């Protein structure tokens, strides 16, 4: 857990910044379950028009359909969005063509400014727990100081033909303010830190968007008039979390309903629908 304090926020946007002159192109790694929400507030003001690939990473986890809704508001902001699955190897040689898509101009103009043919440089940024480590170990074939005094000085790695890819990632604070992106970003464990709050928030979502697959997952019918608490109850008595007799065990519920959720257990969703979002778009634009 990256504990953030304003002092240490100052500090990775200042290093991050840092990093980013050193590169053609900036890969900022969302969460495919949450493209919008899983994004460093600050995110433009950081990257500063810098050619950039958007990975919706995890895509394993979500619904393509949502996704590709995301994907093309990346596009209409001049972006170059990818999908992938960074843990299981799927859909990688994509990111180089991207990177490669996403510098031609830049390089077209180096070209006719009689510069030489290069590697393209980059690197990766985001928010903690998006998969960061991952995709750069399995982009990189192994595993990215070792002496107790000693520390780690940042290198790139040969990734395909012509990437250079610098091996530490920019690590940036996920969304703070508003309380609904916090249930989604603690529903996705992009944050572990009111659980009952998030869990109600998982299952009216759930309800309102996958009925049928949350009934069939708990084996659990309930009545379409009831309040969120008989769900709870259903799911514990179904499940026999009992306490005291058979009063319902709501902790144990709740923990159980955000396992299956985190762990795409009931099925892949996307948590930002983008029809649902109109307003805080408007908002951010
Ligand atoms: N399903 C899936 N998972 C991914 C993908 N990319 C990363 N992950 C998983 O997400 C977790 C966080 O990945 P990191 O690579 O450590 O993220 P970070 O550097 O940005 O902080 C890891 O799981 P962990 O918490 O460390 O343990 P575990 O869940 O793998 O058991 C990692 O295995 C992906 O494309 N698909």
């Amino acid at each position: 857990v990256i504990q953030w304090y304003p002092g240490h926020m100052a500090k990775a946007k200042r290093e991050v910044s840092e990093q980013l002159k050193k590169v053609d192109v900036v890969f900022e790694l969302v969460d495919a379950r949450i493209p919008y929400s899983s994004r460093n507030p600050m995110i433009d003001e950081v990257i500063n028009q810098k050619p950039r690939v958007v990975i919706l990473n995890k895509k394993d986890m979500s619904n393509l359909n949502e996704m590709s809704k995301w994907e093309q508001f990346f596009i209409d902001k001049g972006y170059y969005p990818v999908s992938v699955d960074a843990k299981h190897g799927k859909n990688l040689k994509k990111v180089e063509a991207a990177a490669i898509k996403a510098t031609a101009e830049k390089f077209e103009r180096e070209k006719a400014k009689g510069l030489k043919p290069r590697a393209i440089r980059a690197m990766i940024v985001g928010i903690p727990n998006v998969g960061k480590s991952t995709l750069i170990n399995k982009l990189a074939k192994r595993s990215i100081g070792n002496k107790p005094g000693v520390t780690k000085q940042q290198q790139w790695i040969k990734v395909g033909n012509a990437l250079q890819l610098l091996d530490t990632p920019g690590i940036l604070w996920p969304k703070f303010e508003d309380e609904e992106v916090g249930k989604k970003l603690s529903l996705t464990g992009a944050i572990k830190d009111h659980l009952d709050e998030v869990a109600i928030y998982g299952l009216n979502f759930l309800i309102q968007n996958d009925l049928a697959r949350l009934k069939s997952h708990y084996n659990i019918e309930v009545p379409e008039d009831a309040e969120i608490i008989a769900w709870f109850d259903a799911i514990g008595k179904k499940r026999g979390l009992i306490r005291r007799g058979n009063e319902i065990d709501y902790e144990a519920v709740i923990e159980l309903i955000i396992y299956d959720i985190r762990n795409a257990k009931i099925g892949n969703y996307c948590f930002d629908i983008f029809k649902d979002m109109t307003e805080e778009l408007a908002n951010d634009a």
